[PDB]
Parts: C-alpha cells; sequence; structure tokens
C-alpha cells in the first residue's frame, strides 16, 4: 500500500527534517502521508508545504505519549488542527519534563559507568525540549558504546536498566480528548509493541473508545504479519478504523509505504477525507 500515516522528523526524534522525510517518502509515489511527531506539531506546516509541492495529499498528525496504568502507550491523532488551543497546551504540558528527565537519564548512565550520554544525545537533537531516548540510543551506537539500536534498549533506557527514568505522560482521556477536540481522529499506535495479551488490549481498546477513540494501527513497521492479523480482529470486534504507518525514524533504524491492510479492515483514511490537505488549492 502507498499510504503512510506514521513517521517522525527532526522536530522530535526522526533523523530527517520535515521536508526531507516527505521528499524521501515521495520517491515511493505515495497517495497519502501523515507526519506524526512525538508530543509536538512543530513540523506540520513545513511537511504540508513539502507534500503539496510534490503533489501528495497530506494529513496533519501527531503522536501523544500516554501513561495508562503501568503502561506507556502512544495515541496518534490524524486530521487535527494543530492550532487548537487545548491540544497545543496539552502537547506543551507533556513536553515540560523531557529535558529534566533527559539530564537524569544522562546522570543515571554515568553512575553506571557510561559518561557523557546527555551531551552526546543532545548532538543528535535539534530541539532540546524534545530530547528523547532515541537520541540517547543514536549516541550510544555512534560513540561505539553499543552495537546497534535494538541492543541499546535491551541493555539500557528501559525499566530495570541504567538510563531509564520512570515518567508519567498524558492520561488516555486527555490525549484522545485533545485530538478529538482538534477535529481529528484518535488512533492507538503500533499496539504490537506493548507488553499485553488479548485481555489488556481489549481493556485498552474499551477505555480508548470510552474516551472518544476511533482507530488503531493495524499495518505497522513494528508489526509482524501475525500482529497485523490479530489487531485487524481486535479492530473488527470493536468497530475501529484501521490505520497504517511505517513508523519511520531514520534510514537503517522505510517511509511512504505500508503493508496492504487485511480485507476485513475499514481503512481510516476513508473517514479522514474532509481533513485531507489536497495539493490543489481549489480542492481545499
Amino acid at each position: 500500500a502507498n499510504i503512510d500515516l506514521h513517521f517522525h522528523s527532526r522536530t522530535s526524534d526522526g533523523a530527517l527534517t520535515p521536508t526531507e522525510v516527505i521528499d524521501r517518502a515521495a520517491a515511493r509515489a505515495p497517495a497519502l502521508l501523515a507526519l506524526t511527531d512525538h508530543d509536538c506539531t512543530g513540523g506540520l506546516a513545513e511537511a504540508a508545504a513539502a507534500a503539496a509541492r510534490r503533489g501528495i495529499p497530506f494529513l496533519n498528525g501527531v503522536e501523544v505519549s500516554v501513561s495508562w496504568g503501568r503502561h506507556t502507550v502512544h495515541i496518534v491523532g490524524l486530521g487535527i488542527d494543530p492550532a487548537e488551543p487545548a491540544l497545543a497546551a496539552g502537547l506543551k504540558s507533556i513536553r515540560e519534563g523531557r529535558l529534566e528527565r533527559a539530564r537524569q537519564m544522562g546522570a543515571s548512565l554515568e553512575a553506571a559507568g557510561i559518561a557523557g550520554c546527555f551531551d552526546g544525545a543532545m548532538r543528535w537533537c535539534d530541539n532540546p525540549e524534545m530530547i528523547s531516548r532515541t537520541h540517547f540510543a543514536r549516541h550510544l551506537v555512534d560513540s561505539g558504546a553499543v552495537k546497534d539500536m535494538r541492543t541499546v534498549f535491551r541493555k539500557y533506557l528501559t525499566p530495570g536498566k541504567p538510563g531509564y527514568v520512570s515518567h508519567q505522560w498524558a492520561s488516555l482521556e486527555d490525549a484522545v480528548g485533545w485530538i478529538v477536540g482538534a477535529g481529528g481522529m484518535a488512533v492507538i499506535a503500533h499496539p504490537g509493541r506493548y507488553d499485553m495479551g488479548r485481555t489488556l488490549i481489549e481493556r485498552l481498546i474499551l477505555d480508548f473508545q470510552a474516551a472518544g477513540g476511533q482507530g488503531i494501527e493495524v499495518a505497522s513497521g513494528s508489526h509482524s504479519l501475525d500482529d497485523m492479523h490479530k489487531f485487524a480482529l481486535h479492530a473488527d470486534r470493536h468497530g475501529l478504523y484501521a490505520s497504517s504507518g511505517s513508523d519511520f525514524h531514520a534510514p537503517g533504524e522505510d517511509v511512504g509505504h505500508t503493508e496492504d491492510l487485511p480485507p476485513i479492515c475499514r481503512p481510516i483514511w476513508r473517514e479522514l477525507e474532509a481533513r485531507i490537505l489536497r495539493p490543489a488549492d481549489a480542492e481545499n
């Protein structure tokens, strides 16, 4: 499929600027794209201009960090108005602790014998307020302390390991509410990544819908075909629309292309057509 509704830019943790990531995706002749940056909308105007220039329909998007019970989940919004005040203030409230968290993550790794990690991570981060674990991981690989990105998180920056600092993000109700209040649709992102059986996934889905959530990512760079299959079933039982995303961050860690949705899925882009920013102006 030529649709990609999940990817990042240097606005938060992607390696490519909004223009660059759009241009990369463009090589694949995509029918639709959505930039969903982590906890910020700052790259949307630039990506929209870049997408328009290449004649590619675009959707304003974002990916919101959520603490649901003991779990961290991600709720993507699609078709949002980034200038809606509640959403903007919402995203800002959850960015607030990132820097202090990152400094502590640096200090934690130092206590564990790896010095210089906050400084090193910051070399990969354009906007300090957006410093994240992905930046730390790029440093650890690049400076040669860790073999690759997968291994970084096996040994570090996750519960029980040096560098991990526990943190509380948005509530599920706030995140879905900000997205829906902004005219968008809320989407449980890359659910295969969560440590959950069918019971937690169902509970998650039920809390999600009660909050106004209409979607879930079925096709994802993070999913195996079995994940695809089973989240399509979860989706159908609860009447959720299916999204698709590459989950692209950087080359090697691809944007503009996803796996065809299982025939049972009701694709979310069909529901978002009125929020799609069309390359032709008269069509907006």
